């Protein structure tokens, strides 16, 4: 499991996944 | 295909290009 | 050791992490 | 070459480390 995934792939999406929601939001409100 | 590639690479570096082509958006306009 | 593991991946992890520490806390201040 | 290290690989840290050259600068002038 671990071995055939390491977390570090799924970090590294959550990571920009996860700053965009942050700061999608920000320039959501405004341009 | 898709064990010899993952999704999850493309997504990263369309997460980072798309991403630029906002950011650089944004800033374009003004500094 | 570097074979198992390559340090661009490392840098991967830190160039988001880190550049979150630094953009994070710009928006921290302010919204 | 190529099949030892894909460009893809190569591209997620100049992509990374590419914006933060701009994003800092941008921040750089002013916090
Ligand atoms: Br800057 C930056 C944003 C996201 C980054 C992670 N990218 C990789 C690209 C490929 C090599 C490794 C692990 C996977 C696949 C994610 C780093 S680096």
């Amino acid at each position: 499991s671990n071995d055939s995934s390491d977390p570090l792939v799924v970090a590294a999406s959550i990571i920009g996944i996860l700053h965009l929601i942050l700061w999608i939001l920000d320039r959501l409100f405004f341009k």
